[PDB]
């Protein structure tokens, strides 16, 4: 449960120290305070993902950087280690959806990013965003449908995730 | 278009309960042609990710059975 998550810190490190040759610093922070402790219930679950929203947030930085953080993400929720269990993890899961719809950083990010709010609204735990997140959501996923430049096959996996978030969003009211 | 559309559907089709409902042969076969789209270079780099993206959740559905 606690390897998975300096797992991933060792991996986005070593990537990062390969493609340079601000955030690393933070990020051995997030190293050295994920190795003491034994569980995760002891502590919150905001700053174990902070590193990642730090980066995926912020443009700066090229494709292949914000593309593993975006795995990482996705191996995050496809594990479920951020549970209902965890302290705080509504604000967790909060930012990680606002920092999400800012689609800045080729166009494999953009599906991996779509593929996450496609399982995060899908899910249960969608369910507690606010109606802000959500309404940005579905503006960056209208960006990405209504544009020409970028290509279809995207636009098609626009499409049926949006096709998607509408079913869930309409099922809500009863 | 249609290549991605049909991952897209039996990611639908696995993720819903009713795959639990289904036979290992098909599955199977399932699993072959996911396998086959993410193994080619022809086909483009976006469909590939997609591919691993469904892999990916098919094979957290499929060993979830365990439990």
């Amino acid at each position: 449960p606690v390897t998975i998550i300096i797992k991933e810190c060792i991996n986005l490190s070593t990537a990062m120290r390969k493609y340079s040759k601000p955030f690393l610093s933070g990020f051995i922070q997030l190293r050295l305070m994920l190795n003491k402790l034994k569980n995760l219930d002891n502590i919150d679950s905001l700053t174990i993902l902070q590193p990642f929203l730090l980066i995926v947030s912020t443009s700066s930085i090229s494709g292949y950087i914000t593309s593993l953080a975006l795995d990482s993400l996705q191996k995050f929720f496809t594990l479920n280690i951020i549970n209902e269990s965890s302290q705080n993890y509504i604000g967790a899961h909060r930012a990680t959806v606002n920092a999400l719809t800012h689609c800045r950083f080729d166009d494999s990010v953009l599906l991996k990013v779509v593929f996450l709010l496609r399982s995060i609204v899908d899910s249960p735990y969608g369910d507690l965003l606010s109606n802000s997140i959500i309404y940005d959501v579905l503006q960056t996923i209208l960006s990405l449908a209504c544009n020409n430049r970028r290509s279809e096959v995207l636009r098609n996996a626009a499409q049926s995730t949006m096709i998607a978030v509408t079913v869930k969003i309409f099922s809500k009211l009863k």
